[PDB]
Formats: structure tokens, sequence, C-alpha cells
């Protein structure tokens, strides 16, 4: 067993290098590795590996007082030296962390003693603590497990301070974690967690039905949503659906015809029946999104005006912009050129494909010809990074990333959002303002900057918001109520208490 559970994940957890990205899975990195400060649902951080901290008046020099009772799972001490060596290891790979502005802000990290850790920043970076709280990269592996005094070229054993220890991994089959019996904090009720590698959502559902696994935990892609709804009525099962955690949306390329035209992007934003999309493809399990960030997101309750489903207005917008229908044709033309838009998505993702088909159909109704380009995962991310798309499925990042980190990343050219925004006359101003808002401690100016950035993105119709999606759970009743983590990408296994 009752203290052992079996769950599933679409891939292995990875080697659990704390400082690297794919194929490392964030929830698993967070099981093993811990932050200086821990993110809370109310947006604050609490003391964690750091028990307290102070900062200079200019807000650029921070000194953390670390716990003195923490050991890595291999018995070696966690101290300021170990922490400082981890920051060096991360920043020796600084290029790869360009998306995360703290990685460009940290000027210096040194241990002043065994318990005092000093971090110096370029500027008074206000999201400092929240970005230290992220699953990666600023969490701590035993320096003994560095490879030639680095982590960027790999690690030895994935030795963290956290409540879970990786017991063993087997590529394309499973990962097994056990409870850290020498953990400095609260001991988890569960002693062993086995992750079965099951890439297909239907196969995950079947694995649960057959009893092969005890728990499914994930976003809207966790399992087929009609099946989830059926499960929710099955008295032998337990299901849960969280309050929304992030936005799913289309990104429209402002630098590529015909989505380079504001009037086209505005029309597209009136063309989709989002309610029907969610009821048709998402089995009514998710919420309609009118804005890049839900009004419940920090700094984003701005009274932005929704573009409600209105095919009539979509048509009028296109007509006014010179996109009219030729005799005997359903697809509009302007300067002899058809209103054709390519929508790129992961071809094997049945849910994305379903939504893509609905979007294609809705947009045909107002005279836009959407071509579906379903491709393998690597091809889609290649398109995102280089802007080789007309429209692309996209999502925000959830707490604590939304909105500051998501916005920060819009400045990085090798991301979808920069690429989608590249055609905007105001893109330089937007990027300047994103830089400014992150270093602003004038709360009035901070809100004004966020308002301007988000309003410009909204008014310029860069995105086609579709849904605010939720975390979902399917479980054996004996496991009880399953908690959600403050960080949308973490899974609070240590809080499960049958
Ligand atoms: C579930 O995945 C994420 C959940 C929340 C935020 C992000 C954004 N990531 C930003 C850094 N990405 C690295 C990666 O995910 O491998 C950047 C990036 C590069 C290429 C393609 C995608 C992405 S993240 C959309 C944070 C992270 O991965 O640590 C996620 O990727
Ligand atoms: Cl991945
Ligand atoms: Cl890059
Ligand atoms: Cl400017
Ligand atoms: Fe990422």
């Amino acid at each position: 067993a009752p203290d052992e559970i079996t769950t599933a994940w679409p891939v292995n957890v990875g080697p659990l290098n704390p400082h690297l990205y794919t194929p490392n899975q964030m929830f698993a990195q967070s099981m093993v590795y811990e932050p200086l400060v821990k993110y809370q649902a109310d947006g604050s951080v609490i003391p964690w590996l750091a028990k307290s901290w102070t900062h200079s008046e200019d807000g650029k020099t921070w000194t953390f007082t670390l716990r003195d009772d923490v050991k890595f799972s291999n018995g070696e001490p966690f101290d300021a030296e170990a922490a400082a060596e981890n920051f060096r290891a991360v920043l020796d790979n600084r290029q790869r962390h360009a998306w995360l502005e703290l990685a460009n802000q940290i000027v210096d990290v040194k241990a002043l003693s065994k318990t005092e850790l000093q971090i110096t920043l370029k500027s008074a970076y206000y999201p400092f603590l929240q970005e230290l709280a992220l699953p990666r990269p600023f969490r701590f592996i035993a320096p003994s497990q560095f490879k030639n005094h680095e982590t960027m070229n790999g690690i030895k054993a994935p030795i963290g301070t956290g409540p879970w220890i990786l017991q063993e991994s087997k590529l394309n089959q499973y990962d097994v974690f056990v409870r850290n019996e020498n953990y400095w904090g609260e001991k988890p009720a569960i002693k062993k967690i086995t992750f079965n590698v099951i890439p297909d959502p239907t196969t995950r559902a079947v694995a649960f039905e057959t009893g092969d696994i005890d728990l499914l935990y994930g976003n809207e892609g966790l399992l087929p949503l009609d099946t989830f709804a059926r499960f929710s009525q099955n008295p032998a099962y337990h299901t849960q659906l969280s309050q929304p955690i992030e936005t799913v949306m289309l990104a429209l390329n402002t630098a590529k015809a015909p989505t380079n035209e504001l009037a086209v992007r505005e029309a597209l934003n009136y063309a989709v029946n989002k309610k029907s999309l969610i009821d048709n493809a998402l089995y009514g399990t998710q919420q309609v999104a009118d804005t890049l960030f839900a009004p419940s997101v920090p700094y984003a309750n701005l009274g932005l005006k929704p573009s409600q489903y209105d095919p009539q207005k979509a048509k009028a917008l296109l007509e006014k912009a010179g996109w009219t229908l030729p005799a005997g044709k359903d697809i509009r033309e302007k300067n002899g050129q058809p209103l054709r838009i390519e929508l790129s998505f992961i071809g094997t993702d049945a849910l994305s494909k379903s939504m893509a088909e609905i979007i294609q159909a809705d947009m045909r109704q107002i005279g836009a010809d959407v071509s579906l380009i379903g491709e393998e995962e690597s091809s889609i991310y290649a398109r995102q990074r280089d802007g080789r798309f007309g429209m692309i499925f996209h999502r925000t990042w959830g707490a604590p990333y939304d909105p500051h980190a998501f916005l920060s990343s819009m400045r990085v050219p090798s991301h979808a959002d920069f690429q989608a925004q590249q055609g905007l006359a105001d893109k330089p101003l937007i990027d300047k303002e994103i830089g400014e808002v992150l270093a602003t401690h004038d709360e009035t100016q901070r809100q004004a900057l966020y308002r301007d950035i988000l309003t410009r993105l909204h008014d310029e119709a860069v995105y086609l918001p579709i849904s605010y999606i939720s975390m979902m759970v399917v479980s054996k009743p004996e496991l009880g109520n399953i908690p959600y983590a403050p960080i949308a990408t973490e899974i609070p296994f240590e809080q499960i208490k049958p």
C-alpha cells in the first residue's frame, strides 16, 4: 504494498542531470533535486535549502544563509561550497540557459562560509527568487558527481538532497524511485514509485483499466478525454480535474504572408468557435481562452476585449482588407494570391490533429484555406525556432513562469514567440519593455509595463488563444485525494497519503 505505487509517463525520466533539459523530465528532476527557496501557490517563495536571505539596498547583492543539517542522498554534506559549485557548473553552460534571464543576470556566486552563500546580479532582477525556485537549472547535485568538475558534459550518479532517489532506469521500459530514508525534511508516505514508459494516451488508459498502473497524472494529453469523462463516472475509479494551469493557443506569424496582415490575424481570432472546439475535441473538459494569459494570472487582469466567435465579423474584416471571394470559389484572394495559411502540429498527436481539423474547418467557413502540416516532433520544434510556420500550436508555461518568464523568453530569437512577433513594427519596443519590466521595482511602472506588453500582443492579434487547460488525475481510489503542486510542471508525490 500500500506504500508502493505504479504510474506512467510517455518517456523515461532521463539521466536526471539537474542542469540540463531534454531528455530530462522536470517533474523527476524536482523529485531528486531541491531549490534554495521553494515556490508557493500564492506566488511567494519560502525558505528551503536556504533558511534565510538578505539583499543589498541596490538589490543586486544577495546573501543566503543555508541550512546546516542537509545531506545529499550519498551522505556528503550540502553546504555553501556545494551550492556555489553547482551555480558555476550551470553558468559554465550559460548559453544554453539564454531563455532564463537570471542565467544572464548572475554576475558571481561564492561561498562566504559553510553556511553563507552570496549571489551577485547585473541588475535588480525582481523575479530572482522565483527563478531559483524552478525545477531546473538552479538545483543541487553532489559536486562529487560532476564529470571533470562540470555537469554540462554529463554527471555520474544523480545524487540530490530531495525526498526521492532514483533506484534504477531502463530505457523505454521504466524508472523506479524510492523514498530518501535520510531526507532532511518530511518523510513521504509512499516508499516506492515505479514509472512505466507508455507513450500512447490510449495505451495509458488501457494500462489503468487493466490494473497495470495505479495512477495517471498529467495535462490535457494524459489520456483520451472521452475516456477520462467515462472514468469520472465509473465508481471503481477516482478522477480529478484541476483549475486551469496554463493557456493553449495558436501563434500566428506576423512576419509571413498572409498572417503578416493585422486584419487577417484579427479575422482568424473571430473565426474559431472555441466553445464548440472544446466540446468537440476536448470533450468539454477545458475552459475557453480569450487572452494570452487568463485574467487570474498575475499582472494580466487588464480588461482586454475578447474576440468572440463571429464568422460575420471575420468575413467583413477580410473583405475590408481586400480579401474577397472569386466567382465560384470558397477561398478568398487578394492580388491574385489565395488566403492560404499553413498550420503546423505534431502529426502523431491525435488531440492536436483533432483541434487542427476543427480550426481548418472553422476558418474555411470564412474563406481561409488552412493547410494542415503534421510532422514529427523534431521538425515542429525546428519550425518554431526558425519561424518556418504560418500558424503553430503553442502553450504558456504555468506557474511560476507565467507571465514573467514566458514574456522574458519572447526576446530569444530561437523561440516561437519571438519568431511569431518578428514582423511587428513595435517588436523592438516590446522587447525593450520586457527587459525593463523584469528589472523594475517601481510596482506602478511594473504593472504599466506588463499592461503595455500584453495589450500590444493582444491588439496585434499575435496569438489565437484557445483554451485554459487543467491538470488531470486518474487513480485507484485507495490512493485517496491526489494533491497538485504549486509549480505546474511538478508532481507532488511526497504529498500523496493513502
Ligand atoms: C513541460 O515543459 C515546460 C514546462 C514549462 C516551461 C517550459 C519552458 N522551458 C524553457 C526551456 N526550454 C528547454 C526545453 O524544454 O528543453 C526551451 C525550449 C527549447 C526548445 C524547444 C522548446 C523549449 S520549451 C517550450 C523550461 C524548461 O524546459 O526548463 C517547458 O519546456
Ligand atoms: Cl521532452
Ligand atoms: Cl539557442
Ligand atoms: Cl524601442
Ligand atoms: Fe522547456
